[PDB]
């Protein structure tokens, strides 16, 4: 309906690699949609790069990418 997602789950992540927050719906007139959220953590696509986010105390070139 307006809100009845189900999302996939560790044992149907297949889109999405690891962690991330895959999503399938029941609507549309081809529904089952599998999608694939990247939870801070994840990047570049499917969610396969552990992005190196890391924010550490003073420095100049290892925070969170140059800003």
């Amino acid at each position: 309906g307006t809100s009845h997602l189900v999302k996939c789950a560790e044992k149907e992540k297949t889109f999405c690699v690891n962690g991330g927050e895959c999503f399938m719906v029941k609507d549309l007139s081809n529904p089952s949609r599998y999608l694939c959220k990247c939870q801070p953590g994840f990047t570049g696509a499917r969610c396969t790069e552990n992005v190196p986010m890391k924010v550490q105390n003073q420095e100049k070139a290892e925070e969170l990418y140059q800003k």
